[PDB]
Formats: C-alpha cells, structure tokens, sequence
C-alpha cells in the first residue's frame, strides 16, 4: 500500500530517517522514496499491509496511516495514494485541455474501492507552478469526476465542512497526485501547545529537522533567541534528558514562550531568561548545543543584522561546547559571522520556511 508523505522542502532525508524508526518497530517491510517524481516536501511509503491477531484470534489491520500521523514530528501529512502521474505540458496545456486532461484521468480511478459509497467526501486541492488554470478549477474538475463515478455504484455524498473523507488532489510542477489526505484540514505541524503566536514562530516540524541535524547527546541544549519556544518546547516533548534553555531579548515574547511551554505540559523542565545574546556570556558559562531560529531581520538596515550575528557569534565563541545549529535567511550576516569567530560548517542546508527558502548550517569551533 503507498502512502504519500509530506513535509517541508529541504528536510525531506530527515523525515525519511523518521519515518524507517517508526515503521521498523512495528515489523513492516517498506520501502521510501525521497522527492517522488522530483517533487520536493514529499516521499513516497510503500509498505505491506500490517497485521496482527486480534482478541478473536483473527487477522486484523493496523492503521499505518494513524501510527504516522500521532507519532511524527516531522510530516505535515499523511495522505493515501490512488495514482501519481506526470502530465507533460498541463502548466501550458490551455485551461481547458487542463482541466480535460485531470478529469479523464480521476474518471479512470477506481474511487470507490477508496470510499464506501456512501460516506460523505470534500476535494481539497494544492496547485502550484504556473498553470493556466486554478487550484479551485481543481477541487472542482476533479469533484466533478468522483461525484459521477461515485454515482455509478450509489447515492454520494458531498460535504465542503465536515466531510468524512477528504479526498486531496495535488498539481506541482507537471506532477498530479490524488489521494486520501488522514490528516485532516489541520496539518500534523499546527501544534495544540501553541497559544501564543509568534509573528515569526519556527514551524514546528523544522524545528525538529533542526534538533536532529544537532545530534545530541544528552548536553544542555540554548536556543539563545527563544521567542515563542519552539525549538525549546519541541525537545523537552521529545523527553530529552538535558538541560533546555532559552534565552530572548523581549519580555512579551519570552511570557508567550513560558505560556506555550505550560500549554505543553513541559514548563517546568525549560529555563527561560529574558536576556540578550550579544552578551551571552554573562548568562552562562558552557552549553553543549545551540539551536536557533535567527531574526531574519526583514527589509534593510541601514545594518543591523550583520551586526547581531557579528556580536552574538563572538559570544557564542565563548561558551559553545560541541555544535550550533543556525536557520537564517540572511547568508552573507551569517557566513562572515563564522568566519570571523572562527566557527567552521559542518553542514549547510537550504530549507523551505513557509514561503521563504531559509538556510540552515552546522557549526562547531575551529579547534575544537
Ligand atoms: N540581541 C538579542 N538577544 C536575544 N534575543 C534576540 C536578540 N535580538 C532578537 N532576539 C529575538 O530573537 C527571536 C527570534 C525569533 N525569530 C524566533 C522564533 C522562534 N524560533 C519561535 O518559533 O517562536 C525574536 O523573537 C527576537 O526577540
């Protein structure tokens, strides 16, 4: 059975190593593609079915999809899949050879054996690339055609708001993908912790590709420019071991981060100091790790970030035992930074942060 999975771009090898350790306890055979089709933020599963015995001594499925989507921390979903095809030249098709091309396509797919006739069902559609057409000519093409193959085998059932079965119909590129999204209309990275909202708060599933690249050990863990607490509050959910804190400048920022940490159940093991990273020293003395989302200090300045990494960096100098972890957008402010204070990349990632194609880098001491 094939599952598409889906995740930030630029993490998708992250969330495949994620995906292995999960599945593995369970006994599955599978197999994962990253960027099926080329397509970025997605991976294709195939696995078998899996089976137990049941309290009545009988063969019994365990929802793969379900195990997936209460135990990831780096999907956004977890989708079903009928069919993945490249359609050559639809971005440049004229809309209505698209919307031709979609509906003779979905028309063939045996739907039924997907929903029972008659549970009720939405389309939800995500187009991008440059088309001729929509992402609502989408839902609606492609609605077009469930709802009269549906019909052939009984009375559907169409409902936009409460459907029971979400079917989900992807167009990227010159890719169409349709599929049974389990999730919901809720991705796995809109966290129920999350009751202050900050204006720019690290998605959560990011925030674990950041904790992974780390590769921790147990050593106390500084996210120097906390915010919201994210990266901090992720961690301590994951029942690390170490020391956790948190180190950020505003006040206001810091009391929603303490209030996002108790919505958490996990307040009690983050230190959180309102305080300000260029002096980082002055706070502590040591820390094993840092992991930090940086101000990406949009429009100009005339220059104020370069001088932020510049100050923080030679504070981080001081006090860094084994390796940071850096998300910016800001390449140039960052790699001088490092350079200048003698850190070294061990690692540089480019990343999708919502809309923004952030970077990430690892760093250590030169020598050490
Ligand atoms: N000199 C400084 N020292 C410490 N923190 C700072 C300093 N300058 C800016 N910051 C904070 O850095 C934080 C960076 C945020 N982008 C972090 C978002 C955070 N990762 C989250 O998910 O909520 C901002 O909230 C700033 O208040």
């Amino acid at each position: 059975m094939k599952f598409l999975l889906t995740t930030a771009q630029g993490i998708e090898d992250i969330a495949k190593r994620e995906v292995s350790l999960l599945l593995k306890k369970l006994g599955i055979s599978f197999q994962i593609e990253e960027k099926p089709l080329g397509i970025e933020g997605r991976l294709l599963l195939e696995a078998e079915k899996a089976y137990y015995v049941d309290e009545k001594g009988r063969k019994r499925e365990l929802s793969i999809s379900t195990y997936l989507n209460e135990n990831s921390r780096l999907l956004h979903r977890v989708i079903i899949e009928i069919a993945s095809e490249k359609f050559n030249g639809i971005e440049k098709d004229e809309s209505e050879e698209a919307l031709k091309r979609i509906k003779d396509f979905v028309s063939s797919l045996p739907v039924e054996q997907f929903v029972k006739v008659s549970e009720t069902f939405a389309v939800r559609s995500f187009r991008k690339g440059d088309h001729n057409i929509t992402s609502i000519d989408i839902a609606r093409t492609v609605g077009e055609a469930i709802f009269e193959r549906l019909s052939r085998f009984g009375t559907p059932l169409v409902n936009l708001d409460h459907p029971a079965v979400i079917f989900r119909a992807e167009l990227i590129k010159d890719v169409f993908f349709l599929g049974i999204d389990t999730t919901g209309d809720s991705s796995l990275h809109k966290r129920p912790w999350r009751v202050y909202d900050h204006p720019a708060h690290l998605k959560a599933s990011i925030a674990n590709a950041m904790i992974e690249l780390a590769e921790l050990d147990g050593g106390s863990v500084l996210d120097p420019m906390c915010g919201s607490g994210t990266i901090l509050i992720e961690l301590a959910l994951r029942r690390y071991s170490g020391e956790i804190i948190g180190i950020e400048k505003y006040r206001k920022h810091l009391i929603g981060a303490e209030m996002n940490a108790l919505a958490a159940g996990v307040l009690d093991k983050i230190k959180f100091i309102q305080g300000d990273a260029t002096q980082l020293s002055q706070y502590v003395d040591s820390v094993d790790f840092a992991i930090s989302n940086l101000p990406y200090g949009l429009k100009i300045g005339k220059s104020m970030i370069p001088d932020l990494y510049m100050k923080f960096f030679n504070e981080l100098a001081k006090v860094l035992e084994k390796r940071g972890v850096f998300i910016t957008t800001e390449k140039k402010a960052i790699e001088e930074a490092i350079a200048e204070n003698g850190f070294e990349i061990i690692h540089h990632r480019v990343i999708g942060h919502g809309g923004l194609m952030v970077h990430l880098y690892v760093v250590k001491l030169e020598h050490h």
